[PDB]
């Protein structure tokens, strides 16, 4: 089972620190979109547009409960698999990692390089943030570690969530 399960929004970190954490840890690290489209042969977008969103779902849902009973390392949770209630349940158990940020960071961290984001028109910014009020609700109920991300540098992130996951080392008796 993962060490790690990594939640939260676009703009969180959560590709960097899923990277850097697998890294620092020595372990694999699997990410579910990117696990779809290997075990499918199809982008994401194909099956949206072909099979529908249901479909869609049910296939991430089958992927995501594979890796959590067959990956022992860091495993990076596609945006919208918490809103499949069997990928909830079966999340239960689990270590997962919440990358929280606020709406107004987000906004802001997912802007890219233009200067003045604000001149494309509001559309984006209020998408992401209708995102952010579906999703968060959904990730703060799988979590069992929430960490403010909010400013703060992808490395301290990292060393935060060490901290947190240490183990200790074995008797002589599981040895
Ligand atoms: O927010 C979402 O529902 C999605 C997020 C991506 O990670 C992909 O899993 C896909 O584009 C759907
Ligand atoms: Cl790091």
């Amino acid at each position: 089972a993962p060490k790690a399960v990594l939640v939260g929004l676009p703009g969180s970190g959560k590709s960097t620190i899923g990277r850097r954490l697998a890294k620092a840890l020595g372990v694999g690290l699997l990410d579910t979109d990117v696990a779809i489209e290997q075990r499918t042969g199809r982008s994401i977008a194909d099956i949206f547009a072909t099979d529908g969103e249901q479909e869609f779902r049910r296939i991430e849902e089958d992927v995501v409960r594979a890796a959590l009973a067959d990956h022992d390392g860091v495993l990076s949770l596609g945006g919208g698999a918490v809103t499949s209630p069997g990928v909830r349940a079966a999340l239960a158990g689990h270590t997962v990692v919440y990358l929280e940020i606020s709406a107004a960071e987000g906004v802001r961290r997912t802007g890219g390089n233009t200067v003045r984001p604000l001149l494309a028109g509001p559309d984006r910014a209020e998408k992401y943030r209708a995102l952010m009020a579906k999703r968060a609700p959904l990730y703060r109920r799988v979590a069992t570690m929430r960490v403010d991300t909010n400013r703060r540098n992808p490395g301290a992130v990292v060393r935060h969530i060490l901290s947190r996951l240490q183990v200790p080392s074995p008797s002589e008796a599981a040895t």
